[PDB]
């Protein structure tokens, strides 16, 4: 239930963590994150490793 974010922007590089039981849950919580520190970005998702990921 654990998901991993990794922020990859112009001016922000870093990882975080979180646990949702859903993946929207974890993308909207991540997107929430990521939208007050300035990103968003385009999204990828790697659902063997449970990892979002920014790229801006």
């Amino acid at each position: 239930m654990q998901y991993k974010l990794i922020l990859n922007g112009k001016t922000l590089k870093g990882e975080t963590t979180t646990e949702a039981v859903d993946a929207a849950t974890a993308e909207k919580v991540f997107k929430q994150y990521a939208n007050d520190n300035g990103v968003x970005g385009e999204w990828t998702y790697d659902d063997a490793t449970k990892t979002f990921t920014v790229t801006e």
